[PDB]
């Protein structure tokens, strides 16, 4: 019956606007298939369209804002786009209609409305671009009656093994079509919808902007050749209207020009389903999806005081929709260095110079192809899977739709190699690559990232212990199905656990280090003089110089997180021998955190290193790192150490700002130095961890209950209000917040773990 649930999940999730790297586009969860994308831009001159056209997501002066107002990947959503440069407010509605055997049908409305500043007669070019990859696939534009293009709908008829038969329609739409009185109109028509059907090698189909401009340039060349010149030029918009040439091919460009406001529909009808999808279907199903979104939001994200007001609701709906709306399907090769050069072992002083020499051998090669279904940090900047980010993304998503979350976890775990490594950054395919500077593309099999996906698994387990609607929770409602999922995933979790212990081992035995256990000690590979990217806390100060004898307290705590998860899942599956090993490791980590990491002098956990004189030294930089055993839930509610940690957390002159906890203490010598990435700013992911743990202590009999209750109440309020105020002023979720001013800074559109704020508001952990 697990198989039955699987098949239904497949069919439910198959279609989506799963191209979050562009403003609007669709693809199914199939590597080589049918994809769509939208382009638009004002044209006011003979050279401006190349500058105004929109396709891939950006953020700059020219774009006021954009995002999903509502979204569920099972149903669809509505997106808003505020384009200043092009003077347009755009709505893209997307809806899915179940039926047939190929994942069902879908429809989109594209609505553009000029803003108040735009000339009332602005000419806007709109393109709908369709490509299909596959060896045994076909797609064909049905030709027009009229001489020069289309008066009505453009109909494309296609077929593939993946999709069966289907028809994709781009409706006539509503709005003024400009008409040219020029001579050229005798040969090109006065102005109408046009279609060009082209073919290119499959691997370049994603390059829509270049493909389009190539056709425009061919058009212009034709003009010059046929004596259309500056003595009497056609209007710009006619110059950039493609000559109509529909047919078969693996690329179809549908182009319309509007003057003033416009709208039009895209209808994808799966043949194996009922009758074909209509505009009337679109309208009714859009209304229906909104009703269902509304009701689920109110159940799942019931915002508690003092955030129960309508303004906080709108805020919460926007943050959540942007997060879940960011879900993409990615397909293609990864760039991996599979040399396992010995320099990557980092057993020497100065290991970072050796490692750089090894990287400069460029042994990396493409491998796969792989696929991934994942949410993302950011559409305009980071539209791809990041390993420890996805842990935080899935916490709110799991509340919404646990089955969708387990799908994404499975997607991630299917990327794991036989060693137990999953690359921390998943750049699949040339499209995905196009956004990443070369320096940053190669993955290294010795680079870890925090195992945050285990947190999501813990939430699932507690829910398990204690048709779209049915499917969204099938995995907890049918305990047989939940256990089966765990049974299959469990070995991969164990493999990753063992991988951590093998590749991220620290060195106890080779120095003068006494501690309860000789095994438990950890060091992130991959550190440079100034960085430790693999830990997630890019530039958080660490022992100088980096050294093979370093030990990292955050890493040890992540291992504790993992082993606790394995005990809970192992128990469920009756893995007796496994549980007993995990139990000895938990016990060991618990003692060793104290023996190697706890500083009595400073009253917090510290990274460790090895002296000029080969002795163990604590290196203390008060900040998120210092709190880790607490953030990760490893300390007993009655612990004196916890006591000291709560004092640090609450201390205004260290970590506690009006706007949240500082990444680094104001008293640290590295406060606000260098790029100041994790050396003062307030980060929502770590604050979220603090908030959940504070609440944990507040809701249990114990000596710190009341202290925790106070800090929980204040921190919750500080974090939410900072995100909300910024969202109100700017439209944006930000990557981090300034603890002096509360201003959002770094990257916009970070939804992104900033979105955890909906979960903070709804509370009741
Ligand atoms: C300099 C640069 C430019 C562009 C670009 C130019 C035009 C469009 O894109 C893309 C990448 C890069 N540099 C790498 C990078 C930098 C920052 C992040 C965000 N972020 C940092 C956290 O510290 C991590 O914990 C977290 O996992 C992680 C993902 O959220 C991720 C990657």
């Amino acid at each position: 019956l697990h198989s039955e649930i699987g098949r239904l999940n497949n069919q439910s999730l198959l279609w989506g606007p799963y191209r979050p790297n562009i403003y609007f586009g669709t693809r199914p969860r199939i590597g080589k298939s049918l994809m769509t994308g939208l382009m638009w831009g004002k044209i006011e001159s003979y050279t401006d369209f190349q500058h105004t056209v929109r396709y891939t997501c950006e953020q700059n002066e020219g774009m006021k804002g954009y995002g999903w107002d509502e979204y569920d990947p099972r149903r669809g959503g509505i997106q808003s786009i505020h384009d200043i440069q092009n003077g347009l407010d755009i709505t893209t509605s997307f809806v899915k209609i179940p039926g047939g055997a190929h994942g069902g049908s879908w429809a989109a409305r594209i609505k553009g409305t000029l803003n108040d500043d735009a000339p009332k007669d602005q000419k806007t070019i709109v393109v709908f671009y369709v490509s299909q990859e596959g060896e045994n696939s076909e797609l064909e534009a049905v030709p027009s009656e009229n001489e020069f293009g289309y008066e009505g709908d453009v109909i494309l008829k296609g077929r593939s093994e993946a999709l069966g038969n289907y028809k994709l329609v781009v409706t006539k739409g509503k709005g003024v079509i400009p008409q040219s009185d020029h001579d050229l109109s005798r040969l090109r028509g006065p102005g109408q919808t046009v279609v060009q059907s082209l073919t290119y090698p499959d691997e370049v189909l994603w390059q829509a902007k270049p493909i389009l401009f190539q056709q425009l340039k061919a058009g212009i060349d034709w003009l010059v050749e046929n004596k259309y010149d500056v003595a009497d030029p056609p209007p710009p918009w006619q110059v950039y209207l493609l000559a109509n040439k529909p047919g078969s091919g693996n690329v179809h460009i549908v182009q319309k020009v509007f003057e003033g406001d416009f709208e039009f529909d895209i209808l994808f009808s799966s043949e194996s389903a009922g009758k074909e999808v209509t505009s009337k279907d679109l309208e009714r199903e859009v209304k229906q999806a909104t009703e269902v979104f509304g009701e689920r939001f109110a159940r799942v994200f019931d915002l508690k005081a003092p955030f129960q007001g309508d303004n906080y609701k709108k805020f919460g709906k926007s943050m959540f929709s942007n997060l879940i709306g960011g879900i993409g399907y990615f397909y293609g090769h990864s760039l991996v260095d599979r040399s396992y050069a010995p320099e990557y072992d980092e057993e020497n002083e100065g290991f970072w110079e050796d490692a750089a020499e090894a990287r400069a051998r460029h042994q990396e090669a493409l491998e796969g192809p792989y696929e991934l279904f994942t949410s993302i940090p950011s559409r305009p900047f980071f539209p791809r899977g990041f390993l420890w980010d996805e842990g935080f993304h899935l916490l709110p998503i799991a509340d919404w739709d646990i089955d969708l979350a387990l799908e994404i976890i499975k997607s991630w775990y299917n990327l794991m190699d036989e060693d137990g490594w999953i690359a921390r950054e998943q750049i699949l395919g040339a499209e995905a690559r196009s956004k990443v500077p070369k320096e940053f593309q190669t993955q290294y099999p010795h680079y870890a990232n925090p195992p945050t996906l285990f947190l999501v698994l813990d939430n699932f387990v507690e829910r398990l212990r204690k048709l779209d609607e049915t499917l969204s929770t099938a995995s907890v409602d049918n305990p047989e199905v939940g256990l089966e999922y765990l049974r299959r995933l469990y070995p991969l979790l164990r493999r990753q656990f063992d991988w951590f212990r093998k590749t991220q081992a620290g060195d106890i035995k080779s120095y003068d280090r006494e501690a309860y256990s000789t095994k438990e000690a950890y060091r992130w590979r991959g550190r440079t003089v100034s960085h430790c990217l693999t830990s997630g806390l890019d530039d958080y100060p660490r022992p100088q110089p980096p050294h093979p004898g370093e030990l990292h307290v955050d890493l040890m705590s992540w291992v504790g997180v993992m082993v606790k998860s394995l005990i809970s899942i192992g128990s469920l599956l009756g893995a007796t021998e496994d549980v007993e090993f995990y139990t000895k490791v938990l016990d060991a980590i618990e003692h060793n955190l104290d023996d190697l990491h706890w500083s009595e002098k400073e009253g917090c956990y510290c990274d460790a290193t090895i002296d000029e004189f080969e002795e163990h030294k604590l290196v203390c930089h008060k900040g998120y790192i210092s709190l880790f055993p607490f953030l990760t839930g490893l300390l007993k509610p009655d612990s004196p150490k916890l006591g000291k940690l709560l004092a640090l957390i609450g201390d205004e002159s260290e970590l506690w700002s009006p706007y949240g906890l500082r990444s680094l203490s104001k008293k640290d010598e590295f406060y606000g130095t260098a790029e100041n990435y994790w050396r003062s700013p307030v980060w929502i992911n770590i604050n979220y961890l603090a908030i959940v743990q504070l609440y944990n202590i507040a809701t249990q009999d114990g000596p710190y209950k009341e202290t925790a209750r106070d800090l929980y109440t204040r921190l919750r309020k500080n974090i939410v209000e900072t995100v909300y105020r910024n969202w109100e002023e700017t439209g944006f979720a930000w990557e981090q917040y300034n603890p002096e001013t509360g201003k959002g800074q770094r990257t916009q559109h970070f939804t992104g773990w900033t979105s955890l704020v909906v979960k903070i508001m709804s509370g009741h952990h």
